[PDB]
């Protein structure tokens, strides 16, 4: 019986999650305001759906969340002097409305960093263990603006449980700490594959996390039949969708809703189900998200077969493109579980293009015919970068490899800005860590996959105020040929060297009083900078220049008057670098 979206939200998901789902959108949208404010807004919207729940026509009940949700953010006071033209937005109608309002989304917003004290934090959640898990949502949320949202519960329970177990303990901090930085790392993860969601949908079309989604299903479920996958593909993609317009009540329940289709039919996706599929909702689609590979079925044909050698190719392909193509890139990610889903469909696209020149030619047959063999570079490629990356990161360790990234980058693309050079290059750096050590069967997904990501978070970061028409180019040509085309780049020596800045290379005693992070990140924002002014120096003279500037920091710190020792050293590196470089 359902005619109120926001009572059919409210009885489906039930009031914790409506109320957590609710937090987690106000805290996206508005990113700046106090966390007691969003609890307010949380509260009346809720009263609101209770309303609703007991009347489905009371006046209201009728309108979409988008409309109820737009009128919440439409009310606030503070509006237009917090956030400006974001309330030009208020103006529209939806769905317009929305989408302005999602564009003042601020993906890199000036915000203290989080820095635990597990004193305060485990007082706190004593005191109030709901509140807790709602700071937690809000600051993570006001973060992440576009945090897969229902996973971000699921993140929510697992902090809780962190907290629970830890603060019984004697040592908290000891239990406390590499609990958080693990997590860290995973929501970082999590939130960096949902941003790229988002742009692709926003930037790609649908079709494109579409191709995406058939890849990977069709890599976990190698067994289930085309129809199903496209089914499964059909619904997820619908929960992508929702989530990445900002109607997380929607997501949510769609994403229930898939999960209990899958657990309701273990017998035709997977046998690697039974696990998770006895769980409660979150880590139950959590488990599901994150399930082992099941077994290629044991004897199949070649590709080949269907794909160069049968006379009717172009005929079927010209039928049902899509169906055609679709059903490629399923038959081959069925049996590759160990290539990347990035390689997949480049193998794909490039299958298509095959066929768009070859059904148009006298004699399409001879054509297409040898196709997967000119498949092969597409494999061939990055299964050399990784071995000789990796090698790279063997001898340097991550710090080191992350300043050959940032030489690298710096080199590639100078136009663009030190902060998100340095961020952009230090995430690559981890690459190696997370993946190098890695047995040959997953190097390349776990590479690959992870490089759209970290490359995806340049383009966002670059779109907002473009400055390197190769970016944009490399950006915005194709999505799946990101990494291909960003490792193309060559440096440019049209690039005139950027002029010297004084600023940019004076260093204060405060260097010896900074969290190690500030530390290295100080250092490799001066290497970016030494970079652009001097485009063209070499690996040794660079590395040269380093062993004088880590020389002289430990000089300065070990003294016990360092402003004096910096004060006077540092211009003698300046010197002495400039001498250098000449
Ligand atoms: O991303 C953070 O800023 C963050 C901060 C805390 I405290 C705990 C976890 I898990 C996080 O992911
Ligand atoms: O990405 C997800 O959130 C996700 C959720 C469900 I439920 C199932 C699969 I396969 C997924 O990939
Ligand atoms: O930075 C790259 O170009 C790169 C590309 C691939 I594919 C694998 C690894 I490890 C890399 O470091
Ligand atoms: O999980 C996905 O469905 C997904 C989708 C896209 I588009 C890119 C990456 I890396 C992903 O992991
Ligand atoms: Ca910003
Ligand atoms: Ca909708
Ligand atoms: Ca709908
Ligand atoms: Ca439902």
């Amino acid at each position: 019986t359902h005619k109120s979206e926001i009572a059919h939200r409210f009885k489906d998901l039930g009031e914790e999650h409506f109320k957590g789902l609710v937090l987690i959108a106000f805290s996206q949208y508005l990113q700046q305001c106090p966390f007691d404010e969003h609890v307010k807004l949380v509260n009346e919207l809720t009263e609101f759906a209770k309303t609703c729940v007991a009347d489905e026509s009371h006046a209201g009940c009728e309108k979409s969340l988008h409309t109820l949700f737009g009128d919440e953010l439409c009310k606030v006071a503070s509006l237009r002097e917090t956030y400006g033209d974001m309330a030009d937005c208020c103006e529209k109608q939806e769905p317009e409305r929305n989408e302005c309002f999602l564009s003042h989304k601020d993906d890199s917003p000036d915000l203290p960093k989080l820095k635990p004290d597990p004193n305060t934090l485990c007082d706190e959640f004593k005191a109030d263990e709901k509140k807790f898990w709602g700071k937690y949502l809000y600051e993570i949320a006001r973060r992440h603006p576009y945090f897969y949202a229902p996973e971000l519960l699921y993140y929510a329970n697992k902090y809780n449980g962190v907290f629970q177990e830890c603060c019984q303990a004697e040592d908290k901090g000891a239990c406390l700490l590499p609990k958080i930085e693990t997590m860290r790392e995973k929501v970082l993860t999590s939130s960096a594959r949902q941003r790229l969601r988002c742009a692709s949908i926003q930037k790609f079309g649908e079709r494109a996390l579409k191709a995406w989604s058939v890849a990977r299903l069709s890599q976990k479920f190698p067994k289930a039949e085309f129809v199903e996958v496209t089914k499964l593909v059909t619904d997820l993609t619908k929960v992508h969708k929702e989530c990445c317009h900002g109607d997380l009540l929607e997501c949510a329940d769609d994403r229930a809703d898939l999960a209990k289709y899958i657990c309701d039919n273990q017998d035709t996706i997977s046998s690697k189900l039974k696990e998770c599929c006895d769980k409660p909702l979150l880590e139950k689609s959590h488990c599901i998200a994150e399930v082992e590979k099941d077994a290629i079925p044991e004897n199949l044909p070649p590709l080949t077969a269907d794909f160069a050698e049968d006379k009717d190719v172009c005929k079927n392909y010209q039928e049902a493109k899509d169906a055609f193509l679709g059903s490629f890139l399923y038959e081959y990610s069925r049996r590759h579980p160990e290539y990347a889903v990035s390689v997949l469909l480049r193998l794909a696209k490039e299958y298509e293009a095959t066929l768009e020149e070859c059904c148009a030619k006298d004699d399409p047959h001879a054509c297409y015919s040898t196709v997967f063999d000119k498949l092969k570079h597409l494999v061939d490629e990055p299964q050399n970068l990784i071995k000789q990356n990796c090698d790279q990161f063997e001898k340097l360790g991550e710090y080191g490899f992350q300043n050959a990234l940032i030489v690298r980058y710096t080199r590639k693309v100078p136009q663009v800005s030190t902060p998100t050079l340095v961020e952009v290059s230090r995430s690559l750096g981890k690459v190696g860590t997370r993946c190098c050590t890695k047995p040959e069967s997953e190097r390349m997904p776990c590479t690959e996959d992870y490089l759209s990501l970290i490359l995806n978070r340049l383009c966002v970061l670059h779109e907002k105020t473009p400055v390197s028409e190769k970016v944009t180019k490399c950006c915005t040509e194709s999505l799946v040929n990101r990494r291909p085309c960003f490792s193309a780049l060559t440096p440019d020596e049209t690039y005139v060297p950027k002029a010297f800045d004084e600023k940019l290379f004076t260093f204060h005693a405060d260097i010896c009083t900074l969290p190690d992070t500030e530390k290295q990140i100080k250092k490799q924002t001066a290497l970016v900078e030494l970079l652009k002014h001097k485009p063209k120096a070499t690996e040794e003279q660079l590395k040269t220049v380093m062993e004088n500037f880590v020389a002289f920091v430990d000089k300065c710190c070990a003294a016990d008057d360092k402003e004096a020792c910096f004060a006077v050293e540092g211009p003698k590196l300046v010197v002495s670098t400039q001498t250098a470089l000449a």
